[PDB]
DNA sequence: TCGACGGATCC
DNA sequence: GCTGATGCGC
DNA sequence: GGATCCGTCGATCGCATCAGC
């Protein structure tokens, strides 16, 4: 059945407003999705931080639209260092970060532009775009090796300050977060392997899936729809991108939006707000 | 994701 | 710039 | 031996590249 987002809670469970709010969106082609108007959404979506995943676009071609947006003046841009219109992330924000790193500190996972880290006073923000395990399951080796590190990465900053992750994680956590389940066990996204992975990484930073924490029991929510046959039309899709968040920052979680109605990619954009 | 193939296996 | 073919992806 | 099931196994959409010129 289709799905309807709930209205925007602004305050925290102990009433502080909101203070911030992040937006991240795999904008699948970040030239196509400027020409299908998504930065029209960003605008009146207004918010502080915006974190684009698969970009498949270089630093070079850049559209110019990208400089004259000065809401979100600060931009930070990752590429993969030899595999051009693949991959490829970026992170804009209203405020400038203290600190901003590429990569999670691994040779063997920071070839492909997938991680941006942006330390800001009060908490570490990740944008990710983690590795499709493949049609086939060809990189299922290799993304199990990624989750591995990914997970150790995270832990470590976890310890430093208050973390969070957003992004594409391409993997449906449990049956609730994916149309068809039963069809999709051995496919990319929903194979044990990648549950198991997130089902750690929730654990041994350890991290909380935000959105599911507020509607623990809510089905048919999904950030990402197949193009073919028409899937978004009847919302056969899955939910792949995700607000993962330290559970100290739990008390300052004011809501987990997804916003389904946003066009321009084959996912739609997240929304956090959070009471700082 | 879907339909079309199989090759089972039951009524 | 243009055609046609390939890589990638839930 | 005619009908439903049940596991593969191809053809879709969309973006961006590449090889050639
Ligand atoms: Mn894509
Ligand atoms: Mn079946």
């Amino acid at each position: 059945a289709l799905y309807e987002d709930p209205p925007d809670q602004k305050t925290s469970p102990s009433g502080k407003p909101a203070t911030l709010k992040i937006c991240s969106w795999n904008v699948d082609g970040l030239r196509a999705w400027i020409k299908k108007k998504g930065l029209d959404w960003v605008k009146e979506e207004a918010p502080d931080i915006l974190c684009l995943q698969e970009t498949k676009c270089s630093e070079n071609k850049l559209p110019a639209e990208l400089q004259e947006l000065p809401g979100l003046s600060h931009q930070y841009w990752s590429a993969p260092s030899d595999k051009e219109g693949y991959s490829g992330v970026g992170l804009l924000s209203r405020q400038a970060p203290l600190k901003v790193s590429y990569g999670i500190g691994d040779e063997e996972h920071d070839q492909e532009g997938r991680v941006i880290v942006a330390e800001f006073d009060s908490f570490v923000l990740v944008t990710a775009y983690v590795p499709n395990a493949g049609r086939g399951l060809v990189r299922l080796e290799y993304r199990q090796r990624w989750d591995e590190a990914f997970r150790k990465f995270l832990k470590g900053l976890a310890s430093r300050k208050p973390l969070v992750l957003c992004g594409d994680l391409n993997v449906a956590h449990e049956e609730i977060d994916l149309r068809n389940p039963k069809g999709n066990k051995k496919n990319a996204g929903f194979t044990p392997q990648e549950r198991q992975g997130f089902g750690e990484l929730l654990q041994a930073v350890p991290l909380a899936d935000s959105f599911r924490h507020l509607y623990p029991n809510t089905p048919y929510a999904y950030t990402f729809w197949t193009y073919m046959m028409n899937a978004r039309s009847k919302n056969v899709g899955w939910r792949l991108d995700y607000f993962l968040l330290s559970h100290s920052l739990l008390p300052a979680l004011c809501d987990s939006k997804i916003r389904s109605k946003a066009l321009g990619s084959d996912h739609c954009p997240i929304t956090l707000y959070l009471a700082l």
